[PDB]
């Protein structure tokens, strides 16, 4: 098969946008390793101080904590949520009531690994290394870096391991530790001391944990219960300890087996096929073949993983937020996308139904006649980036009248030639708030967030957080749809900047090879997750981790870097869009668009129908604007393109959604979010959805004449 992970380009940047070094540093990055911070990770919070010690970094199925607490013994904190804490707020409007509006882990400590020595003491924090799945934290003696605990942190592992170098090692809990078994050695008279290289515990939670610590060094561990909820050994250790959850007693084989080996990192790599597919690898990287790895899976894993190298266990453990995980053991998996998207400009059936193309035409002649420095020259990139793609779509469509019908080339210069001068500026980098190449995080920022020294308002939250890398596959998905649509309608016009720059703004979302070598690798997507983060850079850490809200804004990032791909001829380009479009769709029918019956979320969530505001740590039915029904519900529906509506948004899901909510409000949304419901609608009664599509507002991303084209062009369109 073929290569997807090579670069776009290794275009430099500077040349087009003016060079910064961001303000806001990584305090507790190794700057010497050559490696670059990611911004928008599981793994991004390790790098900065946070609000009371408690920004959690979240494996799966274990969530850490580091430093938290009253100082008393602050370590590595663990967390494994057997249960969530369901709530509700009150309604605020009158629409039907909500029964649970949010999800969330209760902030406990399940167990700690810690030192003696650090009583009452601050431990220095490093981070040494990381990739995409890993990252090694170092706990070390303040001022005594010879006394330290390495803990490789990796995606999916079973245990939390430590090498504890010249420490006494503690294990606390804020439960009770009410039974110890040393050696599996049961009937001793001593209930005080235990001696050995394996100790089951169990706590008085509910439900029982039970944890097992095995140590890995030659010497064996001698641990006191020194209290209800500490265990404590006499003197300094050197060498790894292992602590694994046990999630049932038919496991503990399992993991004795599997304790002398631990995940490292992970390498990461992805081709295409020949039969219309494609599949990534993940390599783990291990401290050694003694046996097979041992690694947690999420359930969109089960589904596309190739069984032929690895094996499941039975072996399950709830994730923070992604439902049940379980166990597989093998070194290497294999995940398949065997169906990728056929969509590519254009609806499937990109002529609408005949006795709809007049309406259509009228429209799309009243939709050209706006005011397009009104409606793209807004104040800040993201609503231009609406309007650009909202009219970009128009020019499209009258620009493919052979497929499309609609005919009028007078029309159809004008569209593009408008388009042209409304996106131009944006190509010139002269836009209201125009863009910076950053060289410590390697990437795009607006210059709105940058401190006043920069030109910036010093206000992070300007451009919604986008110098500070929120919301870029958001933001650039729409100037890289416009900018492809562009390209391959007036291929030579301004090409070399256009191209430059728009693989640009692709580079800085999503590239995909250290070969570029001015943007880090995939910003904003996550290979074992399965989908994408929108939160960025967060002073004082994000308390629930990386958060990702709308799902089509970043569907339709990606079908933007694939019309950039066919409008280039870049195969590998298109082929990994179309391969990141597919996970996207499975990750969200697992996690995101719940059906009736997923099992990732209990009854009450999957009421829902949408996640809403999705965190590692938590869900909350809501949206960033408020706690309102048809925006938390109309945020996935926006914008509507033939990726979402041919594709992403399965009529299944879309029809259990209007029955479960949206049919009863709808008629009665007097706002543009009426046409995003109402387009939406489209996809399972588009002979309705039409006659009301004639009438209701517009999302400001939305026009009236493409929105009755989508409608028109759905294969069960007619006349009622």
């Amino acid at each position: 098969g073929d290569d997807l992970f090579v670069p776009v380009s290794n275009f430099d940047p500077k040349s087009i946008f003016p060079e910064i070094k961001h303000p806001f540093e990584p305090m507790y990055a190794n700057t010497e390793n050559g490696k670059i911070v990611p911004t928008n990770s599981w793994i991004s919070n390790l790098f900065y101080p946070s609000a009371d010690n408690l920004a959690p970094t979240t494996p799966d199925p274990y969530t850490l904590r580091l430093l938290d607490g009253y100082g008393g013994n602050p370590g590595l904190t663990i967390r494994q949520p057997s249960a969530k804490v369901l709530g509700s707020y009150p309604p605020t409007n009158d629409v039907p009531y909500t029964d649970a509006g949010y999800m969330i882990n209760s902030v406990v400590v399940d167990l700690r690994l810690t030192s003696s020595e650090w009583s009452d003491v601050v431990p220095d924090r490093q981070v040494t290394d990381w990739d995409h799945l890993s990252a090694n934290l170092r706990l070390s003696t303040p001022q005594d870096s010879n006394s330290y605990i390495d803990f490789p942190i990796v995606r999916g592992m079973a245990y939390i391991t430590a090498n504890y170098n010249n420490l006494t090692p503690q294990f606390l809990s804020q439960h009770a530790i009410i039974s110890v078994e040393a050696d599996e050695k049961k009937s001793d008279d001593n209930t005080s001391t235990f001696s050995g290289r394996k100790f089951k515990i169990t706590m008085n939670d509910d439900p029982t944990s039970t944890f097992i610590i095995y140590s890995l060094g030659d010497k064996p561990l001698e641990l006191r219960k020194q209290d209800n909820s500490n265990l404590v050994a006499s003197k300094p250790y050197t060498g790894v300890i292992r602590v694994a959850k046990l999630p049932a007693p038919e496991f503990e084989t399992l993991l004795d087996a599997s304790r002398a080996v631990w995940p490292t990192g992970g390498d990461i790599s992805a081709r295409s096929d020949d039969n219309n597919g494609a599949s990534y690898t993940i390599k783990w990287k291990t401290n050694s073949n003694e046996a097979p790895l041992l690694t947690y899976a999420y359930a969109h894993h089960l589904t596309s993983i190739d069984d032929s190298n690895v094996k499941r266990t039975d072996m399950t453990l709830q994730s923070a937020t992604k439902g049940p995980m379980t166990a597989l053991v093998g070194n290497e998996w294999t995940l398949r996308e065997t169906e990728l998207s056929p969509v590519e400009w254009l609806p499937l059936q990109a002529a609408p139904n005949p006795t709809t193309i007049n309406e259509i035409m009228t429209e799309i002649n009243k939709d050209i006649a706006s005011n397009y420095t009104q409606e793209t020259a807004k104040e800040d990139n993201y609503f231009s980036g609406k309007g650009l793609q909202k009219f970009a779509m128009l020019a499209l469509i009258l620009n493919k009248s052979d497929q499309t019908q609609l005919r009028n080339p007078e029309l159809a210069q004008i569209a593009l030639d408008k388009l042209k001068a409304a996106f131009l500026p944006y190509l010139q980098n002269e836009q209201a708030d125009p863009f910076r190449y950053d060289t410590l995080y390697k990437g795009i920022v607006a210059k709105a967030g940058l401190p006043t020294s920069m030109g910036g308002t010093d206000d992070l939250s300007a451009e919604f957080g986008h110098s500070y890398y929120s919301d870029h596959h958001y933001h650039q998905g729409y100037f890289v749809v416009t900018a492809a649509i562009i390209h391959h309608l007036d291929p030579t016009w301004n090409a070399d900047r256009l191209k430059a720059w728009t693989e640009a703004l692709i580079r800085d979302v999503n590239n995909a090879n250290d070969g570029d070598e001015y943007f880090a690798a995939f910003r904003n997507w996550d290979w074992f997750a399965g989908h994408s983060w929108a939160g960025g850079i967060k002073p004082d850490g994000a308390l629930d981790g990386r958060d990702q809200e709308s799902v089509p804004e970043s569907v339709n990032f990606y079908w933007g870097a694939k019309l950039w791909g066919l409008a280039t001829g870049n195969t590998p380009l298109t082929k990994l869009a179309s391969l990141q479009l597919a996970v996207t769709k499975r990750t969200t029918y697992e996690y995101f668009w719940m059906l009736d019956g997923n099992k990732n979320r209990p009854e009450n969530i999957v009421r829902n129908k949408v996640i809403g505001i999705y965190f590692e740590q938590k869900t909350d039915y809501t949206t960033y604007f408020g706690r309102f029904l048809e925006y938390i519900h109309g945020i996935q529906q926006l914008p509507m393109t033939p990726e979402l509506m041919e594709y992403i948004r399965t009529p299944e899901f879309v029809s259990q959604e209007w029955d479960e909510k949206l049919g009863a409000i709808a008629p009665t949304v007097q706002s543009p979010w009426a046409g995003v419901l109402y387009l939406n609608y489209a996809i399972i009664n588009p002979a309705e959805a039409y006659p009301a599509l004639r009438k209701v507002q517009m999302d400001d991303g939305q026009t009236r004449s493409y929105s009755l084209y989508l409608t028109a062009t759905r294969p069960h369109f007619f006349r009622r």
